[PDB]
């Protein structure tokens, strides 16, 4: 059935760019969603996709992903993502990425790209020996900007916000927390938590991984299929997507969801389940953001301090979707989508009166 436009149609996609260079063999889909807010910002992400149809669904869904992620951090950013159909391992060259960023240069700053998945700092230099429309690569942000802390204070200062309502005090002073994955942003996130006198429970595929944590903050091992099932107040996914499904779902003894993985939910149904079972799910797009402020600051000149004083608010905004679900009565997630919806809707209306120069997130345009 799926037809590109009838899709642009019925999500309200704004441009798809197809994209391929003879020499670096590059075939890259650049996807924007909505540009309300500004630039559309967001990550390259290289993949060995199984067919051209696999690529643009996933270019797609992610670009209209990051509309909400940045709407709701109150960023002046719209919905974009790109991504390169290809082996990560054996297609990288220099003539790829001069070549990519040579067509993000033709967007004229409609997309602003950064690191993602099977892209690196490295990859983005070469991206910048075209384009200014990529961030993650100053040295300000090369010296003191090592994102993983700032994701994970996003993801902790989101976590504090949901126990408030729930339990009535923000204190995770002696919660049990199940932590799906210990990679450097869950590592991060665990280091708060047991600052603040909290019981880990964890579980990664990497056994080095789970030594370091254990060793560290002294948490419980368990096995990765037990880990919804275990007792605790709090679950963490931090590991992979679809983790909240159909069944996982049942087995969670937890209050909170408050994780930093993207697309927890499998399905929008899955959101509601949470709902009836009575468990709150801090959306994925709202809580994780620090990683895309994180970026965003850059475009600003890079300040570690603003942009830590910046994802301390993720609280705030978790409070927020709170407030709404209850309001609208609502579901969290359709509390945070709406949220999103609201800004984007507010600010259109706000700045519709004539300038002659409207100040946009892009400083020095180049
Ligand atoms: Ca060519
Ligand atoms: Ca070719
Ligand atoms: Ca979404
Ligand atoms: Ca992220």
């Amino acid at each position: 059935r799926f037809s590109i436009f009838e899709t642009m149609a019925m999500e309200d996609y704004e441009q798809v760019v197809f994209c391929h260079d003879k020499v670096s063999g590059l075939k890259a889909i650049i996807a924007i969603h909505d540009t309300t807010l500004g630039p559309a910002l967001g990550g390259l992400r290289m993949w060995n996709y199984a067919s051209d149809e696999e690529a643009l669904i996933d270019a797609l869904r992610l670009a209209k992903g990051m509309t909400y992620k940045n709407a709701a951090a109150g960023l002046n950013l719209g919905g974009g993502k790109a991504v390169i159909i290809g082996d990560a391992k054996t297609q990288k060259s220099e003539a790829l990425f001069r070549a990519f960023g040579r067509y993000v240069q033709s967007l004229n700053g409609r997309y602003i790209t950064a690191e993602d998945v099977n892209t690196t700092v490295a990859d983005m230099d070469y991206i910048h020996m075209e384009t200014d429309f990529v961030t993650g690569v100053s040295p300000a942000f090369g010296s003191s900007g090592n994102p993983s802390p700032v994701t994970a204070y996003g993801v902790y200062r989101g976590m504090k916000a949901a126990a408030k309502e729930v339990y009535g005090t923000d204190s995770l002073g002696g919660k049990t927390v199940a932590i799906q994955g210990v990679g450097n942003v869950a590592f991060n996130l665990c280091r708060h938590l047991h600052e603040e006198g909290a019981k880990l429970i964890v579980t990664d595929i990497n056994q080095d991984a789970l030594r370091r944590a254990e060793e560290a903050f002294g948490a419980l091992v368990v096995g990765p299929d037990e880990i919804y099932s275990v007792d605790a107040d709090i679950f963490a996914p931090c590991a992979l997507g679809a983790t909240l499904n159909d069944e996982t779902i049942p087995q969670l003894k937890v209050k909170i969801i408050a994780g930093a993985a993207n697309n927890q939910l499998k399905e929008d149904r899955h959101g509601d389940m949470l709902q009836e079972r009575g468990i709150l799910y801090t959306p994925d797009f709202v809580i994780n953001a620090g990683g895309v402020i994180n970026v965003a600051d850059e475009l600003d000149g890079y300040n570690r301090e603003r942009a830590m004083k910046k994802v301390e608010l993720v609280y705030d905004a978790v409070a927020k979707v709170i407030e709404i679900a209850k309001r609208d009565h609502l579901p969290t997630y359709r509390a945070a989508e709406k949220m999103a919806e609201e800004r984007i809707a507010t600010m259109g209306s706000a700045r519709s009166q004539f300038l002659r120069r409207d100040k946009n997130i892009l400083g020095s345009r180049g």
